């Protein structure tokens, strides 16, 4: 096999089994595998997903080279991951020049400029979220964050991308909202993906049969919805769809299905991500009352008598930013960053052969006792103006880095912050019947709690 590769390069790592590579070692999940390999093998190690070699790197200089310096030349693409269909055109899945084009075509849709006019729309569902909370606060019902935050994230997506304005929490049976509750992110350690990892030679077989990891039911509904959405009815708005089709006017030439694929990927991208992070944040706040109180104190100072948050007031809130950042340190939901090596290359004193997947293990790096004092504790002061400088931007990578980092980063931060401001203005959050303390991470392929976070909401 290719199983002698790392032994031949003098690169250490877990010894692999025939066919399986090292995938049995994922029985405790990616992040714990990554943590242990790091503690056992040091700064660089290798393992095999089936026959695919994967080189883990932890040196910031080396991480910078891969993510920033040699992105266009060598490390342009992610690992191809399964039968994908037309979604091959989605920006996050596209490769080389097709990616570079789509990235350029879609960049203007993520400038601070037009993010600001997205704010009132998002904001509108800040208030929606509140009443839904108030209804469950007044009746002292312990609250499923994942649900209420899930619905909020949906609402913000529907409206910001297509103009569909639905309180999804109380409209769960609406054609749009229902399996546009969707695309949930892929458990790459579930049996289907474990199998394609061992038999990647079966992927073209699935492709030919038009089998797709993206449910074609959901994909159908949307492609048509978008289509319909282009009568064109306008025959203003400031959503993603129109920011996307108004770019089809005036290199370039964004196809109309390609466009659909991006619409799909933006949901898949920002639905479960936003709501998962928002839940992890509320969990930390409830289990750290002083931090929650400080945050509410900051919010009431910037926005007196419960003032409506604005673009500029959001950015003004420093403790908020620290609380969001520190939650992302503990729970970097992407878990690893990856690029495929396109050419034989020697970087920072190490030769890396063509075809290796270079992997940066963000979860393991975010909790490395070398860059982080008492790494398991939730300590927002890590990110204060004072201590912020001692943080390496290639150790701390919740949104990746370089030309291929999270394109939706500014929007996600703004989104979450708006929601957290509006929520914290009206409620205090407290541990409860359920509350798994400490929180227990799932052993699956997703960075999420084992049991869903539930908390009491009390009206201020
Ligand atoms: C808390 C929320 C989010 C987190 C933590 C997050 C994190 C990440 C990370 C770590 C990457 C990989 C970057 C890399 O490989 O260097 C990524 C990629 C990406 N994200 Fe996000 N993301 C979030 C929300 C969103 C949202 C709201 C959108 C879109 C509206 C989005 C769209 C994308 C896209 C399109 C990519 C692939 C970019 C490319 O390949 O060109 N993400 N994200
Ligand atoms: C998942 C797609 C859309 C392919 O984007 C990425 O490659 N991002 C990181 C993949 C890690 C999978 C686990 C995961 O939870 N995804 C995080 C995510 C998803 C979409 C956008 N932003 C962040």
């Amino acid at each position: 096999h290719s199983h002698g590769l790392f032994k031949k390069l003098g690169i250490p790592g877990p010894t692999p089994l025939p066919f399986l590579g090292n995938i049995l070692s994922y029985h405790k999940g990616f992040c714990m595998f990554d943590m242990e390999c790091h503690k056992k093998y040091g700064k660089v190690w290798g393992f095999y997903d089936g026959q695919q070699p994967v080189l883990a790197i932890t040196d910031p200089d080396m991480i910078k080279t891969v993510l920033v310096k040699e992105c266009y030349s060598v490390f342009t693409n992610r690992r191809p991951f399964g039968p994908v269909g037309f979604m091959k055109s989605a920006i996050s899945i596209a490769e080389d020049e097709e990616w570079k084009r789509l990235r350029s075509l879609l960049s203007p849709t993520f400038t601070s400029g037009k993010l600001k006019e997205m704010v009132p729309i998002i904001a509108q569902y800040g208030d929606v979220l509140v009443r839904n909370l108030r209804r469950e606060a007044e009746t002292g019902k312990p609250v499923t964050l994942k649900d209420v935050f899930g619905a909020y994230s949906m609402d913000v997506i529907t409206s910001t991308s297509f103009g569909v304005n639905i309180d999804s929490l109380n409209n769960p049976q609406d054609p749009f909202v229902e399996n546009t509750k969707k695309l949930l992110r892929f458990d790459f350690l579930d049996p289907f993906f474990l199998s394609i990892t061992v038999f990647p030679f079966l992927i073209p077989i699935l492709e030919v049969l038009n089998i797709c990891v993206f449910p074609r039911e959901v994909t159908n509904f949307l492609r048509k919805s978008v289509k319909r959405m282009k009568e064109s009815r306008l025959e203003h708005r400031v959503d993603f769809l129109q920011l996307m089709i108004d770019s089809q006017n005036s290199h370039k030439a964004l196809s109309d299905l390609e466009l659909v694929a991006q619409s799909i990927i933006f949901i898949f991208a920002g639905y479960e991500t936003t709501s998962s992070v928002l839940s992890f944040i509320m969990y930390e706040l409830a289990t750290h009352p002083d931090v929650q109180q400080k945050l509410q104190e900051e919010i009431d100072a910037v926005l007196p008598n419960k003032a409506p948050p604005t673009y500029d007031t959001v950015l003004q809130m420093e403790y908020l930013d620290m609380v969001v950042n520190e939650t992302l340190r503990l729970f970097p939901i992407a878990m690893r960053l990856e690029r495929v090596c396109k050419k034989d290359v020697e970087i920072n004193g190490m030769f890396i052969p063509k075809g290796v997947v270079v992997m940066i293990p963000s979860y393991a790096l975010h909790r490395d006792p070398k860059y982080w004092t008492e790494p398991e504790k939730f300590l927002p002061e890590r990110f204060s103006k004072k201590n912020k400088d001692n943080i390496d931007p290639y150790i701390y990578t919740p949104f990746g880095s370089g030309p291929r980092n999270c394109i939706g980063m500014r929007f996600a931060l703004m989104n979450m912050k708006l929601a957290l401001i509006r929520v914290l203005q009206n409620f205090s959050f407290k541990p409860c019947k359920e509350t798994q303390i400490p929180l227990k991470l799932s052993l699956g392929g997703l960075l999420q709690p084992e049991k869903p976070v539930v908390l009491k909401v009390e009206s201020r």
